C-alpha cells in the first residue's frame, strides 16, 4: 500500500507537493478577512477575484521546482497536483465563489495510517480545492489506500458570524481567547493543517477555521486506534498549527515563542523537549499574504535527523546543526507569500515506521 | 504594417492557411527516408512522383474550408497560397525533383516582428515550394513588411549522408543521438518549424533538416534583438519542433512526454509551466505519411485562453478546460496525414501585441 504515515518524522519515501500556479486571491469575505493582518486586507479588498501577481507566481513555480529536485536527489518520491484555473466561478445552493490555489497540500489532506482523509476546509473559495488531488488519491485508491472525506459542509451564512468584530490582529486574539471565533458551531468544518500527528496521539486546535465539532468528527472517525487531543495557545494562528507546535521527532517539538501553549505542562510531564526556535530574519517588507515570519519554524523532517529548512533563516539552521540534525536549505522566499513553508507545501503520503505512542 | 507576431499566443488577428490542392508524394530520397516511419517507405517506392490519394487529398480541402470558416468566424483575416501543380518536374544544376505541397506554411515562413523570414528548405522536393506564397508576401512587402530569404541551398549531394544507416526510427534515434543527421554541415538548411517564438527569446532544435550552420545563420541575422537557443529531446521529431515543444503562452508550454528535453531544467528555473499532455487517442490505422500521432498537441492559439484543438482528441480538450482555456474544436483528421496539425497548416502573421522577455 503506498499510503503509510503514522507521525511527522520517519524516513519520507513519498510526498505530494503544492502548486503556486493560477493561484487567484480570495474575495474578500468575513473568514478571509479573520485570517489575514490588517495591512493586507486593501489588497483582498481590491485583488479579489484576480490572479496573485503573476511576477510573483513566476518565482514561486521555480523555487518550489528546485524544491522537488532536491526531494528527488534525497530519495523521496514527488506527487503533484493538477493544474487547474482557480479564477473559475462555481455556484452553490448556498454561496457563489471563485477559487484559491492548490498550493498547500498539508492544508486539506492528512495522512493517518493506511488512510487518506480530505478536510472539509472552512473557506468559500477552498470548496473546489479538492478536485486538484483527486488524480493521486484515485490511484492511491487503486493500490489498497483507504480514502476519506469528511462532511463537506454547505457554508451557508449560519457557518459565519458575519459580524465578528475584528479590527486588528489585536481583536481577534482576544475574542479568540474568549472562545469567540469567526466560524460558528452550525456544521463541522477543518483545515488539516490543525492537526500535527504523533503515533497513537494526535494534536489540534479550535481555530478560525476549524471548530469543535470539526475535531470531534476527527475524534469520533479515529477511535479507538487514535486519540485526538486539543490544545490551546496564547495569541494563536488564526488557522494552522504547524507553525506554532511543530512536532519534528519522538518527544522534540518547537514551541513557537510568541504562541506559548496553554498545556505545555502535559508535554514536560511526558518528558518531551520543547525547544523554542530563534526569531525569524525575514524582512518585514516582504510580502507575506497569509500566514505569519513564523514560517521559519514550519520545517519537514526527511527523517529524525535531516531537516528541509529555508535557506535563508540562518539563525534556525544553527539551533538544528548543534541539535545534530543535518540542514539540507532550500529557498522558497516567494513560495512563503503564499502562505506557508515546508510542512504546508507538502503531505508525507508514506514515511517507513510503526504506529506508536510517545505520550508513553 | 500588416505583420507583427513576436510570439505563438497573442491576440490573433490575420493567418496564412496552407492547401491540401494537387500534393504530391515525394521521390523516395535519403532524406524523404530518414523523415518518415518503415511502415510508409514502400508507399513512398511506389507512389513517388504521384499525387497523394485524391479521395484523400478531397477530404482534407474540405476540413481546412471549414478551419478557414471557423477562424473568419472568431474574427481571423485568413490568406491561402497559390493552387498549383506540383507534379511538375524541375532541375537545377544540382538535381532534378518534382514537388510536394504548400499544406505547411510553418515549415517555410516565420514572422519575427514586423518581419517574414521564408526558410531554405532541406528536401529537393520543397526547393521550389516559396513560390506558392509570393503573391502573399509582396502585398505585406509593399505593405510595409520587412521581407528576407534565408540562403537557399544547392541541395547538391554534400548536404547529404547517402549513406544514412537508418532501418527503422530506432536506429535513427540512436543516431541522432550521436549528433549523426542526414544532413552534413555542408551549407545552411532549416525548415521554419524547428524554431518556435516567444518573444526575444526564440528556441530550435537541429534536427534532420535544419542543421547548426541554418541555425547560426538565424542567430546572426537576428542578433542583437532577439537570441535564439537550442535545445534538445530524447527520441526527437525528425523534423519540426510544434508537437514537441508547443510554447502556449507566456511561461507555458507542452512537452510531449515521450521526448523530454533535455534542457527542461533551463525552463524550470524561469518559473516557467511545463504541462505534459495527455496521449493521441488518434486511431493507428489511420494513415500519417508524415509526423506522428502527436499531432494532437500541435494546437494553435487564437489568444491567451482560446486554442483551436482537433475535435476527435477528447482528452486534450479536457486538459485545457481545467486550465481555462476555451476549446475551439475543428476535426482535421484526413489533413493530419499531409503531415500537421493547426500550428503546422497556419503562419500567424499578426498577433496583436508587443515584443517582450518571458525568461525574465
Amino acid at each position: 500500500c503506498p499510503v503509510s504515515s503514522y507521525n511527522e518524522w520517519d524516513p519520507l519515501e513519498e510526498v505530494i507537493v503544492g502548486r503556486a500556479e493560477n493561484a487567484c486571491v480570495p474575495p474578500f469575505t468575513i473568514e478571509v478577512k479573520a485570517n489575514t493582518y490588517e495591512k493586507y486586507w486593501p489588497f483582498y479588498q481590491k485583488q479579489g477575484g484576480h490572479y496573485f501577481p503573476k511576477d510573483h507566481l513566476k518565482k514561486a513555480v521555480a523555487e518550489i521546482e528546485e524544491m522537488c529536485n532536491i526531494l528527488k536527489t534525497e530519495g523521496v518520491t514527488v506527487r503533484r497536483p493538477d493544474p487547474i484555473d482557480w479564477s473559475l466561478k462555481y455556484k452553490t445552493p448556498d454561496f457563489e465563489s471563485t477559487g484559491l490555489y492548490s498550493a498547500m497540500p498539508r492544508d486539506i489532506l492528512i495522512v493517518v495510517g493506511n488512510e487518506i482523509i480530505e478536510a472539509p476546509m472552512a473557506w468559500r473559495s477552498r470548496f473546489f480545492e479538492y478536485r486538484a488531488y483527486r488524480s493521486i488519491i484515485k490511484d492511491y485508491f487503486h493500490r489498497g489506500a483507504k480514502w476519506t472525506t469528511a462532511p463537506k459542509p454547505t457554508m451557508a451564512d449560519e457557518l459565519y458570524n458575519q459580524d465578528y468584530p475584528i479590527h486588528s490582529v489585536e481583536d481577534r486574539h482576544k475574542l479568540a481567547a474568549q472562545g469567540k471565533f469567526v466560524t460558528t458551531e452550525f456544521e463541522p468544518c477543518f483545515d488539516a493543517a490543525d492537526f500535527i500527528r504523533a503515533g497513537r496521539d494526535i494534536f489540534a486546535q479550535r481555530s478560525q477555521v476549524t471548530n469543535y465539532l470539526g475535531i470531534e468528527w476527527m475524534r469520533r472517525h479515529l477511535a479507538p486506534d487514535y486519540r485526538v487531543h486539543i490544545i490551546s495557545f496564547k495569541d494563536p494562528n488564526p488557522m494552522h498549527i504547524d507553525a506554532t507546535f511543530n512536532i519534528i521527532g519522538p518527544g522534540i517539538v518547537l514551541s513557537n515563542p510568541d504562541r506559548p501553549c496553554h498545556q505545555i505542562d502535559l508535554f514536560k510531564k511526558a518528558g518531551w523537549t520543547i525547544i523554542t526556535p530563534p526569531t525569524p530574519i525575514i524582512p518585514d517588507d516582504h510580502p507575506l499574504w497569509m500566514s505569519s515570519k513564523w514560517l521559519s519554524m514550519n520545517v519537514l523532517m526527511l527523517d529524525e535527523k535531516r531537516v528541509m529548512v529555508d535557506a535563508n533563516e540562518v539563525p534556525i539552521q544553527k539551533m538544528f546543526e548543534k541539535l545534530g540534525i543535518t540542514t539540507i536549505k532550500v529557498n522558497i522566499r516567494n513560495a512563503n507569500s503564499l502562505g506557508g513553508g515546508f510542512h504546508c507545501w507538502t503531505c508525507d503520503v508514506r514515511r517507513r515506521g510503526t504506529l506508536q505512542s510517545y505520550l508513553d
